[PDB]
């Protein structure tokens, strides 16, 4: 209901992610944390990388314990490697708790850290299925919820435009959001997984077979910038939004996210690109929900110059900050569910808003989840 010690403790620069100030260690050292849905390692700079602010200094922790084990994590962009541990873990501006979380010191990275950042770490808040080396190393959020009284869940107020927002660790803050809070189910516990049942451009339906939307998975995640979708939905939707704001013509290597389209400060072409609406799977059977989100979310600034937030993806539909900006989200582990009403922070204009609307008849919603 009410937690103010946890509101506005998110911090970050545009396209850089979201941090959280954490402490590591006896005595404490603080690190600033990336907090990413789409991960489930918690992994810190532990050398003298020239990018870093700070590091995780072992020797200087009584409480350290070492696991004796490596993890070698390659991705397609990045990739770091680093040594298995144990050590104390508090949030400042979280609850006053202190619990003994696994710990990935790194000590060799590539393209992970970004130069200008002022994070030195990474907080996977997804589960032990996709945790690296393998499903046994326990994730932070599963040792904070068994050695303590919090309970299994966590919200997400992301605000975008330096960014700010706010973790909610054990609850939710209705002060973070207006209207009503609908839920979708986590098809998996593995990435906070779930299922697209319809798409509309402009209250205009794409009318593909919902199967595509979920191709091989659609996912939340707070670690990327940008809605991703797999390329057939891309083709259709670039199509789709292309048609709806042909007023005003750009070049085709934009829409691929090659290329940034400037015009003038404080005129701005809004209302000539369509809301975005994904209608996602309710609790109850033929019974949906859905959320919409504004150009102000999917057109992200970088006199004014934007870039196309929205791209391909061969790894399934990603519901990243472009989506998460418009909303305040529930990730409700203890009841295996997602939970989605309009921010309270969110950017829009005195024409339209993000949107969060239902219940909706959809019949055959099963069918739309990738096997
Ligand atoms: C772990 C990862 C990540 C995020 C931000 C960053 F800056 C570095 C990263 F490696 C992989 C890329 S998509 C994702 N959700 N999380
Ligand atoms: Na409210
Ligand atoms: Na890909």
């Amino acid at each position: 209901g009410s937690f103010v010690e946890m509101v506005d403790n998110l911090r970050g620069k545009s396209g850089q992610g979201y941090y959280v100030e954490m402490t590591v260690g006896s005595p404490p050292q603080t690190l600033n944390i990336l907090v990413d849905t789409g991960s489930s390692n918690f992994a810190v700079g532990a050398a003298p990388h020239p990018f870093l602010h700070r590091y995780y200094q072992r020797q200087l922790s009584s409480t350290y314990r070492d696991l004796r084990k490596g993890v070698y994590v390659p991705y397609t962009q990045g990739k770091w490697e680093g040594e298995l541990g144990t050590d104390l873990v508090s949030i400042p501006h979280g609850p006053n708790v202190t619990v003994r979380a696994n710990i990935a010191a790194i000590t060799e990275s590539d393209k992970f850290f970004i130069n200008g950042s002022n994070w030195e770490g990474i907080l996977g808040l997804a589960y032990a299925e996709i945790a690296r080396p393998d499903d046994s190393l326990e994730p932070f959020f599963d040792s904070l919820v068994k050695q303590t009284h919090v309970p299994n869940l966590f919200s997400l107020q992301l605000c975008g435009a330096s960014v700010g927002g706010s973790m909610i660790i054990g609850g939710i803050d209705h002060s973070l959001y207006t209207g009503s809070l609908w839920y979708t189910p986590i098809r998996r516990e593995w990435y906070y997984e779930v299922i697209i049942v319809r798409v509309e451009i402009n209250g205009q339906d794409l009318k593909m077979d919902c199967k595509e939307y979920n191709y091989d998975k659609s996912i939340v995640d707070s670690g990327t910038t940008n809605l991703r979708l797999p390329k057939k939905v891309f083709e259709a939707a670039v199509k789709s939004i292309k048609a709806a704001s042909s007023t005003e013509k750009f070049p085709d290597g934009f829409w691929l996210g090659e290329q940034l389209v400037c015009w003038q400060a404080g005129t701005t072409p809004w209302n000539i690109f369509p809301v975005i609406s994904l209608y996602l799977m309710g609790e109850v059977t033929n019974q949906s929900f859905r959320i919409t989100i504004l150009p102000q979310q999917y057109l992200r600034p970088v006199d004014d110059c934007y870039k196309f937030a929205i791209s391909q993806s061969s790894t399934g539909t990603v519901m990243g900050a472009v989506i998460m900006e418009g909303f305040y989200v529930v990730f409700d582990r203890a009841r295996k569910r997602i939970g989605f009403a309009v921010s309270a922070c969110h950017v829009h204009d005195e024409f339209r808003t993000a949107a969060v609307e239902g219940p909706f008849v959809t019949l055959d919603m099963e069918d739309c989840g990738y096997n």
